[PDB]
């Protein structure tokens, strides 16, 4: 049995503000080597964990974890939009066994996706349709969220299901580090907000995607000017994260309780849980070493740039 | 601490075909018995587990389990119709605590509910808005299917919760014993049948649920005609299961595979979950006794009806 | 101490419906291959499990087990007919050896047995009495089935037992895959039906017989038009199940109910118990190694034809 | 729950040979006072578990233990004959839960049994069809047998499934105690005889059912000359029998072998396992008591004729 | 051994800003009960648990439990001022013997306290100086701040050490319910606020108190205007609380990490940790039971005022 | 992960009492080759346990442990002077990290130091402000005090927060071996004495300081004349000590009660305590190793110097 694994904070502002150009290249640069480990690895099967951005689950219903047997990416941001090759069977079978084993798990036939599930296809794949997909929603917004252990729970269940299906697998985690977009919150919200939270945020109009958008671009440039206009970023708990996840030492992350965690690195944190699950998920598949760990903070974009992979040593 | 729960099928068809009419009165009486019971109980909190029949919750995104912070009754087959009043503080409370215990819970601020909501209220408070209320859905339709296990670990987590109130609590499960009424397969469903599941099923015309109110009548009266054209009943079973849930060893319950019940008594039976989360519930708050325990089947409704009490001793 | 394990899908249609020849001589390849690595092994004793269809074992008596102490093949479907090389004495000490280890197994004196235990000997021997056997008959048909549990204990009693033989042994598993022959259902039995499922199908004439077989043929050919008239293969189950025998994960088996398997894949799957069994009993004599896997589906004959072999490591 | 429990020696030869007449009216005595008691119970099912003695089951197939789905009496040595109120649809639930419950149990649906089920129903209840049974046959005659530890297990596994039908249970138990009717044997069986046992057995001529009484007969008289002439009588085993049954110390019954018992009593004393599967599944009603223990060796009818009962303590 | 244990809110604003005049009448008849109560015990030792509002501990040292060998009421807001009768010997004998049983206290021989001290003791006892006291200082204010367990544990050695004095004993706890006076924060204290915490409050001019008690009644006002200008008060979590204390369930208040508690209550809800320890104290005696239970939010007063009794039973 | 740790005696009397000549090149050349190591190590991040000697810690508060976020060299004894480069982020982090680990720390934002935290620094880097720094004072001179138990617990929290960072990190222990300075007593201080214990002692005036170093001059020397004006000095347990940490066997310590260390070294002794403290905190990096062992006794300063390294064998 054979599984990679590369987890890579996604940039929704690319192209929108930008920092010196060296330092873009030098992402671009690691992004770039990523991607030809993961061609030489040569792939017949990609795990997706991502979070949303209030694009297709909303408070008509919100699971903590929910499976996409067919999804739809919409294209938010300019990134890419359309189906994506699921492989249908293969997904009611992850999903049966997976609730079998314990984790209550919400499936759905129609997701909508947004760049969140886009851009690593794109950066890691070059294009949607290359691969079969499993993708898997984790909420990382609205409360009350999922912890760490159930996380962790989740991630080992799909990885024992994927263990068996004599295949090469690549696990995909997609969440940003510490950061701080301008999300709205339902608690303040107003009227419309609270409507749109509710259900009506799946068919936002044009001008609503571009306002949002440009949202997070002042709120972004204002947050280059101080970092305590928002919550600034912690450098000291980013490499904490990683380096526990390079120790194989998970456990101990059971212990720090999700507004602990906010109140450290700030309330849009919870989308590394996504990282918490690929790990969990490699684990399954016997003894395995990492590579490729960098990190960088970037003013510009609000984020703290992360990237990290990891391979079965067979 | 002081708690009372009561479980009772819940028949759609009232009014619509009905058995020798000394059977109506019996039942009628049982109705009546228990109601007083709980009028003398006076209960300050009423929990309330039920499952749907593809009214709000569609294929869109189907959560095993949710919790309505706020619900409304859309007043299907004549059953009442308006909102409920639900204490929002104390049940985002809940929802919080339930999910830190370890259960995986989905939460809606708009839930729609029919009749299997409406009944038990009308019946056993003689309205929607007499008492606040705790609405929880259970799915029990469209598979994969929760097992008895969560179901039993989900109802102690909201009964260690409400124990802690200091109120006196009434605990009510909704699910109908084995029965077979007509409901469409997504499997075999055809183009407009998916749509209607995949989330379209909200905004039923009147003339969609008229004719599915037919459907249901015309199979029961065919079920009336021959038990061998669906799922014979299996009053085996049925007394199997309430004696099991009298003594007290729900545990026993967790070696019954979902489709070991499927295949033993119908796939509509799964239903009964409810009643089982409810009895778990009430395990909670130390011992207790059963009570009014009737049963019996009916040609004429699908369902073979139930009904059971317990008390605890303080 | 030395082993050697075989399992292999058994096809009643063998010029009867045809594919392809090319996957036919893949298929003869993959046979000849196999039976030249026993050959060499050049085995002393064999260890048969395989299935019935209603021939020797009928309602009058139906056990979960049974070992026959004398055997004779009927020749049905053309295969061959006659007596088995069966060593008695060694027989009755193995039965009084397995009854004692805690299996209740059945015994009988004068066996029929149909192709399930004529093709694995002819293919894989060239003939009925090259070497001496020990016929067991593992029922797959007539509800109530043993589990999985059962059988890898039967698997193992036997192992032990036969290890202290100080022979080389030769494991046989004969078993299809997941597939679906039209068997008739004693529930829906006619009068007739019953009568012969009751105890008279010992005798069925020729002219019932010829029936049968092309009941089956034409029900083949019908698969062949569509996989949904009766239950469609399911390679995603199959590739998981030869997956988890070659790990020498037989434990986790367990957890999996009849009637989960017969939704899964359908009623006729359960003769792979066969399977099971025999890779138990390998894990008896030290450690061990798969090998030889081969695996393909069939629209032409309903099953999904399959190989696999595994060889101690002394 | 409530339950009742009884075990009794079968007399075949009532009427043929006979002791002192006082003796005879001290047993019918006995015999009437049980009846009585249990017509104070009046139980709603009846278990019973049962030997037999070449009649339907026959070297063709001999399971170990064997569950009647549908039954009848054949009328020997003058007993009743016809058929059996057998409650079909309990029957297969409770084959089905057994079997689940982890023991190998076959199934029948036309089985013939003996005066060894017809005397019993006789004497305490006065006809076959009063109350619904579920005949149980137990091998006791042609090993391999079933040991006192799996025959334990059996009676737990039917007693617990019983205590939740929510009825009053009688259980029966029909075996006698330590003697020796001129059993054939197959070892030494000659050709004829070998055929009989077979199978062939079932349509004994009623020449033959005649010369098998005779030969009984002829027997039992040469026992009453001398005990030596066979394995005399062990009134201390059957003693210390009955009372670790009393004190309810079945456990220390598994370290007994079955050539054990054979060797200190004689062959036919494995009739006496019925009695402990019977035991065994009181157990499962909670706690009981016994009563009406009697006992008394009889030189004119090979058998040491035995009485005990018991009844559960609510 | 005897002991009593009294927990009750502290009013910084009394006379004030005040409520209707029959609340203040309600609260006064249920502390003179609670005084007659502690005056029919006639208690002989006095520990008392309490927290401090930047008085005597400053961040030039910030110890999580402090223990005062020497103490001194500086007369805050009114309150009285003057020593108190510590029992020297006795108390250095307490801090050795905790410190040994592994909890790591501060000792402080010249301690300057506040209203916090002095409320309880007057209203309790009508005096400082009636009964000999041991003053303990709990922070809950500066974070880091002690979890639950450490406090526990606290309680629980220093209970034990007590038990052993043969004396009759009375626990105080003095931290107010859910509520939230202005309170200046370290992390954005200016440079004069941070001087003024780090150790120079000691000597604030009586300007200075008279400023920071205006800004407590405005802020008071306020809140009387809105709760959401700061936390809004959270009966549903106070009474929640107390109910946990009364079972004696303290156990699972370990669950909860403290920046929980902030989220949930608000960051000066923290004071309720004297009341766990208090309550751990109380159960080194042997079983015991509460009484006179007593809660009631009060807009007037930022603090849900509360007030509970328990006494060991003999 | 890389960690280095060294150890080390203090000499306050350096250049006022000397030995002879050669004694004194030996030990520079001991210090010299150490810093050597340290600086081949090239180390990121320097934690630095040390005793005070009533400098900023007086008896207005005086804690187990403190972690000083924010220190300052008062330069005594000649010793350098102006402030430490101290990661603030990176300390209050620890601080909250050790908090919840279950250790009872207190914090300070403007901590005094003196050479106990100046001589090791200057010695083994060259100065104060070469590496960022944790200063962590142990309380060795005020009873009660912290035993050898909670030391290693403490010294266990650091170091697995530590291990964490990513970084090469050198553990210092800077508390002398048994000696005994001239340290005045507050249980026989006079007012005046009291006073300066109390608080007082931060602003020590020059000739204070002076009059108290002359103190400590005219004991070393009474102290050379004879090791019986005061506790003589114990090679014994010295060389016992260091061969306990060298032998990684710090937990036979926890079996040493304070005062049993005091009663056989004299109660100086208690600053070995950091060492203890260093030793646990590298165990928490894998295995290790130690050299450069050396001990001699000095009659001239009342200390036995000694001097020990450790590194972890990567």
């Amino acid at each position: 049995m054979h599984a990679y694994l590369h987890c890579l904070s996604h940039s929704p502002l690319v192209g929108y503000v930008d920092p010196a150009q060296e330092v873009l290249d030098e992402v671009n640069g690691v992004i770039a080597s990523a991607r030809e480990r993961i061609a030489a690895f040569s792939p017949e099967l990609v795990v997706l964990f991502a979070p949303d951005h209030y694009n297709g689950f909303f408070y008509d219903v919100m699971p903590p974890f929910c499976l996409g047997v067919g999804a739809t990416a919409i294209g938010d941001f300019g990134s890419a939009a359309g189906e994506l090759p699921v492989p249908v069977e293969l997904a009611e079978a992850c999903a049966h066994a997976v609730m079998k084993s314990g984790i209550d798990l919400a499936v759905s036939y129609c997701m909508q996706v947004d760049h969140g599930f886009a851009q690593p296809l794109e950066f890691l794949l070059g294009g949607l349709d290359k691969v079969p997909v499993l993708p898997v929603f984790i909420n990382g917004v609205a409360t009350p969220l999922p912890g760490f252990q159930r996380t962790r729970m989740l991630g080992e269940a799909i990885g024992r299901f994927t263990s068996t299906l004599n295949k090469r697998v690549l696990f995909l985690g997609s969440g940003g580090l510490s950061h701080q977009p301008p999300v709205p919150e339902l608690a303040k919200a107003d009227a419309h907000m609270r409507d749109r939270l509710l259900g009506s945020g799946k068919d936002l109009p044009a001008s609503e995607r571009e306002l949002r958008q440009q949202r997070v671009i002042s709120a972004a440039e204002k947050f280059v000017e101080d970092q305590r206009t928002l919550h600034p970023l912690n450098p000291i708990w980013d490499n904490q994260f990683m380096t526990l996840l390079e120790q194989g030492r998970i456990q101990e992350l059971d212990a720090v309780s999700n507004e602990e965690l906010s109140a450290i690195a700030g309330k849009s944190t919870h989308e590394i849980k996504t990282w918490v699950a690929a790990f969990a998920a490699i684990s399954a598949f016997g003894n395995w070493r990492s590579e490729g760990r960098y990190y960088r903070p970037i003013p510009e974009w609000i984020a703290g740039f992360g990237s990290l992979s990891a391979r079965t040593e067979n």
